[PDB]
């Protein structure tokens, strides 16, 4: 009279637990909210099918809790069901390979992940939650979804939102270990004289106000904190990349002189990203598109660059 079948229940689809759910009551008055590859099931029934398949629940009792946070690196009670409502649309995405990176074609305003997704396969960047670093390399195999997800979720940003690559970029890096990556700048004021900062982790490979790597070693104009104009340099760089972001302007992009770049065009509350990426000649990547050419100027708001190890040569005759 009570006809059941057997499920698994999981919040990091690696331990399961083995339920058994009766096939009168919907998924939702005995899980709560209840998802099958990423489709809220909360308010079916169970059918036959369903057997043996494995379903996503919220991590609501201690067993659950302890996994997500192993996995995802969050206690965020809200975070499991964002993830979800983003794969439901990132399943249906068509993650093409372009120039042998994995791309996303164009939906549901993704071209800013599409141009973060490219970046993140062009720099040198270990992701510490288990989630992130499985979800990549899937997505380097060329099944993205769950990445793409996780992105979102881990951004706070849902499916369809027009979205930023470098404030992208700037919360996936809270999530790398960053933490042998190490920046030090001096500031220069012609009265207060030389005050230096030592910086790590994100702050140590992203910087807003130029795009131009060089300019930043040669130093850029700032105000200093007594008013007066100072001139900003960095002494030291240890780290795989940076990260130089400014708002979109006309820049030329030379052959070999950079790793990848983001392109935005459109204006500031509805743009469109396109990715360029420095190979044997460059090429442009927007979404499953592909262009190519020997030289390039256009509205650029973000460049990676390469590095190791950089130390000026810059040795000021200031003061303090
Ligand atoms: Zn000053």
């Amino acid at each position: 009279e009570v006809r059941t079948i057997k499920v698994f229940t999981t919040v990091d689809n690696i331990n399961l637990h083995t339920q058994v759910v009766d096939m009168s009551m919907t998924y939702g008055q005995q899980f709560g909210p209840t998802y099958l590859d990423g489709a809220d099931v909360t308010k079916i029934k169970p059918h036959n099918s369903h057997e043996g398949k494995t379903f996503y629940v919220l991590p609501n009792d201690d067993t659950l809790r302890v996994e997500a946070f192993e996995y995802y690196h969050t206690t965020d009670p809200s975070f499991l069901g964002r993830y979800m409502s983003a794969l439901n649309h990132t399943k249906k995405w068509k993650y093409p390979q372009v120039n042998g990176l994995t791309s996303i074609k164009w939906a549901d305003n993704n071209c800013y992940l599409a141009t973060a997704l490219l970046t993140l396969q062009q720099i040198e960047l270990k992701f510490n939650p288990p989630a992130l670093q499985d979800a990549y390399y899937r997505a380097r195999a060329g099944e993205a979804a769950n990445f793409c997800a996780l992105i979102l979720a881990y951004c706070n940003k849902t499916v369809g939102e027009l979205g930023d690559v470098r404030e992208t970029m700037s919360y996936l890096f809270q999530h790398a270990n960053l933490d042998s990556c190490k920046r030090v700048l001096n500031v220069v004021c012609k009265t207060c004289g030389q005050q230096q900062t030592t910086l790590k982790g994100v702050e140590a490979v992203m910087y807003m106000g130029t795009l131009s790597y060089e300019q930043f070693k040669k130093g850029v104009q700032i105000p200093c904190t007594c008013g007066k104009q100072a001139t900003k340099y960095l002494v030291q760089q240890e780290s795989p990349f940076v990260m130089m972001s400014a708002p979109p302007a006309q820049y030329e992009l030379k052959h070999g002189t950079f790793t990848c770049a983001s392109e935005y065009t459109g204006n500031y509350q509805c743009g469109h990203y396109k990715h360029i990426t420095s190979k044997e000649t460059l090429y442009c990547i927007d979404g499953a598109l592909l262009t190519k050419s020997s030289e390039y100027k256009g509205p650029i708001t973000d460049v990676f660059y390469k590095e190791n190890s950089y130390t000026t040569t810059i040795k000021p005759l200031e003061h303090h």
